[PDB]
């Protein structure tokens, strides 16, 4: 699994409130979080399906 997939979500320093998805490795599912609009970490997807395709594991 890519190393970033186990990291907590990162809102970042931005003041926006955009709904993104992170892979929740303990649940094995994507979950929403609030993203501040700049300086994303890699555990940050626009859809559940992208989070699972990238981080769901072989």
């Amino acid at each position: 699994r890519p190393d970033f997939c186990l990291e907590p979500p990162y809102t970042g320093p931005g003041k926006a409130r955009i709904i993104r998805y992170f892979y929740n490795a303990k649940a094995g599912l994507a979950q929403t979080f609030v993203y501040g609009g700049i300086r994303a970490k890699r555990n940050n997807f626009k859809s559940a399906e992208d989070a699972l395709r990238t981080c769901g594991g072989a």
